[PDB]
C-alpha cells in the first residue's frame, strides 16, 4: 500500500533525500534531461512509451523532452516539499501516479528509473547510500501503480 | 507566438510576479485549494471538467482535489523559475498547453482563471497591478492554445 511505502520513510531517509536534493536539483534542466537520456540509453525498450517527445536522443535540442524533464523535476521538488506530511505527500504521489497508469506504465518499468538515478547521484559524488534513500521514496509511487 | 508573448513580460512585470509569488507560492497546499474553490464557486460551469477529482465541494477534505491543487502551484512555481530564459518557459508552458488542449480548453476558457488569482492576490493585499501582472503570464499559456 503506498501509506505503509510512506511509512518506510524514515528520519535518516528523509534526511538523505533532502541533502542529496539540494545538490541534483539546484539543476533541474541540465540533471533532469541526464535521467532521462540515461534512461532512454540504458533501457531502451522504453522509448516507445515516449513517442509524443519526437526524437530523443537529440537530448537537450529536444524542446518537447526539455520541456518534459524540467517538469519531471518539479514533481521530484514537489514530492521532498511533501516529506513532512504523508497524507499529503500521499494524494500527490497518487495524482502522478494515474499520469503513468493511463501510460500503462507498471510498477516494474517505473522502477527502471532507479537506474537513472543511481547514475545522475554517482556523478555527483552521492554513493550507493543515496541512491537507496532514493529507491525508497520510488516505491512509494510504485505502491500507487 | 508563445515566444513573443514571453518575450515581452518585462522587469517590473517580472518582479511584481516573483515578489507576490514569495507570498501565495509558500502555502501551496492553502492557496492551491482556495485558487481551485474559487474558481468551482464563480464559474460553476467549469466543474464537470473535473469529474475526475470526484466531489470538489468538499475541498480540502478531498484527497484527489488537494493532489491537484497542489501540483498546479508546482506548475506555477515551475513558470516562475523560468522567467529569465525565454526559451524554458516557452517548452514548459506548451507541455502544460498539451494537457489543457486534450482536455478541449480553449484559450478563453483558460482564461477564467484570472477571476480566482485575482480574487486570491486580494487576500494577500495584492491589487490590481499584480493580478494585471498574472494575467500577463496566464496570456503566455493563452497564446498556445
Ligand atoms: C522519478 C520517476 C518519475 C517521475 C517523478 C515521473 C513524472 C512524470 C510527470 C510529472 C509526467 C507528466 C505527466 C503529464 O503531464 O501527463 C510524466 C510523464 C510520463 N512518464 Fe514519467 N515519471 C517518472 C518515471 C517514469 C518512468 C520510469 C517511465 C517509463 C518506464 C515513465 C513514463 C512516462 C510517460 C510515458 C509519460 C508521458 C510522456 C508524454 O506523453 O508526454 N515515467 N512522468
Ligand atoms: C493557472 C492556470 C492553470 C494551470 C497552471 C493549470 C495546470 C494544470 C495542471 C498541472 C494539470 C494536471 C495535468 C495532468 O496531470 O494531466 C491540470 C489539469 C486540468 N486543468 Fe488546469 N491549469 C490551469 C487552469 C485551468 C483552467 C482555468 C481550466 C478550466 C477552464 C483547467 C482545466 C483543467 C482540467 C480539466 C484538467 C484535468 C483534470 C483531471 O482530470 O485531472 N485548468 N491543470
Amino acid at each position: 500500500s503506498v501509506y505503509d511505502a510512506a511509512a518506510q520513510l524514515t528520519a535518516d531517509v528523509k534526511k538523505d533525500l533532502r541533502d542529496s536534493w539540494k545538490v541534483i536539483g539546484s539543476d533541474k534542466k541540465g540533471n533532469g534531461v541526464a535521467l532521462m537520456t540515461t534512461l532512454f540509453a540504458d533501457n531502451q525498450e522504453t522509448i516507445g512509451y515516449f513517442k509524443r517527445l519526437g526524437d530523443v536522443s537529440q537530448g537537450m535540442a529536444n524542446d518537447k523532452l526539455r520541456g518534459h524533464s524540467i517538469i519531471l523535476m518539479y514533481a521530484l521538488q514537489n514530492f521532498i516539499d511533501q516529506l513532512d506530511n504523508p497524507d499529503d505527500l500521499v494524494c500527490v504521489v497518487e495524482k502522478f501516479a494515474v499520469n503513468h497508469i493511463t501510460r500503462k506504465i507498471s510498477a516494474a518499468e517505473f522502477g527502471k528509473i532507479n537506474g537513472p538515478i543511481k547514475k545522475v547521484l554517482a556523478s555527483k559524488n552521492f554513493g550507493d547510500k543515496y541512491a537507496n534513500a532514493w529507491a525508497k521514496l520510488v516505491a512509494v509511487v510504485q505502491a500507487a501503480l
